[PDB]
């Protein structure tokens, strides 16, 4: 697109910030508001335009709801068509939580900073669960969470490119694999609870430095989830179109893993040991640090296991996650 280029006597393009499957994100000076903005420039192809039109609709819907809960979502300022590209103008944000982890050499941030991220994200998910919104993000991951300011720990969610309202599902195959919920792996109709699954995965990773469940494909993904959480309950597997991609049913009414050529036995890779609850935190690296006692760890573990409930019906919801003891001073 090229630095110094001027659009519509309003925006002066500075530089490329980001690239997506959707197109590209540039830093630009808005002469009207007299501020820098991020312009998301959608590719000029029907597929990308139509999905970006859904993104614009969902962001404008969120903007029509002024309440304290809405300020963890990136602000869409406006949109226009230019050179046959849909252009979405956002506020400028700082770097993303994956960059934050890369900056720790993938050793993770403190339980105290993890808590601050958890509280903001739970509040954002509470906002998206507003009945008249009922918005499923569908692609929550560290890269889609940006710092408001490189000096500060405030964050906002970006990229509603995959997002849909409850009952407006388009795709069966959604979410980034590492953050994909059991219900999506199993080909089942999904609801807002898939975002809470992603969040649980994200918070462990923010504190350990490493993805909780780093599957190389869907079969590997489900196997890595089963190592930590055991075989999913029969009532879920009995209703799951893709249950037999991963599992096999036996006369007893019971399920277990399909195996290929040579994972830890189901439920034996304990979150207790991944977090290092009794062993000084991840890799023992938090031994003796304040805010990293067994009691603080047990509360965190308890909240994560509620977020990683196999059953989307009983998986913790945002309001109840915010009332958890992990968040009590
Ligand atoms: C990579 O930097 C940004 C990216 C976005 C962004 C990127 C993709 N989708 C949405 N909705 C927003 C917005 C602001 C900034 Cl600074
Ligand atoms: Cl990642
Ligand atoms: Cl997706």
């Amino acid at each position: 697109v090229k630095n110094g280029e001027k659009w519509m006597d309003r925006y002066e393009i500075d530089s490329l910030i980001g690239k997506g499957s959707f197109g590209q994100v540039v830093k630009a000076y808005d002469r009207v508001e007299q501020e820098w903005v991020a312009i998301k420039i959608i590719k000029n192809k029907k597929a990308f335009l139509n999905q970006a039109q859904i993104e614009v609709r969902l962001l404008e819907l969120m903007n029509k709801h002024d309440t304290e809960m809405k300020y963890y979502i990136v602000h869409l300022k406006r949109h226009f068509m230019f050179r046959n590209h849909l252009c979405l103008v956002f506020e400028m944000l700082s770097y993303n939580l994956y960059d934050l982890l890369r900056n720790t050499n993938f050793r993770g941030v403190s339980l105290n900073l993890t808590r601050k991220f958890a509280q903001q994200m739970c509040t954002a998910l509470l906002f998206l669960a507003t009945p008249e919104l009922s918005i499923i993000h569908c692609d929550l991951k560290p890269e889609n969470i940006l710092l408001c300011n490189p000096k500060r720990s405030a964050i906002k969610i970006v990229d509603f490119g995959s997002s849909c309202q409850l009952g407006q599902r388009i795709y069966q195959y959604i979410q980034s694999r590492f953050y994909r919920s059991p219900e999506v792996l199993l080909g089942m109709p999904y609801d807002l609870a898939i975002d809470m699954w992603s969040l649980g995965c994200i918070l462990v990773e923010m504190h350990t430095g490493e993805p909780l469940f780093s599957g190389a494909n869907e079969v590997d993904q489900m196997n890595k989830i089963v190592e930590v959480l055991g075989i999913p309950p029969a009532h879920i597997l009995d209703q799951a179109p893709k249950a037999r991609k991963f599992f096999e049913k036996l006369p007893d009414g019971t399920w277990n893993l399909k195996k290929t050529k040579d994972y830890k036995p189901p439920g034996t890779r304990k979150l207790h040991n991944i977090l290092g609850v009794e062993t000084g935190g991840p890799g023992g690296r938090r031994a003796g640090e304040s805010g990293h006692t067994v009691a603080d760890y047990l509360k965190f573990k308890d909240l994560i296991l509620r977020m990683l409930d196999y059953d989307p019906k009983t998986r913790i919801q945002p309001y109840y996650a915010l009332q958890h003891s992990f968040f009590k001073k």
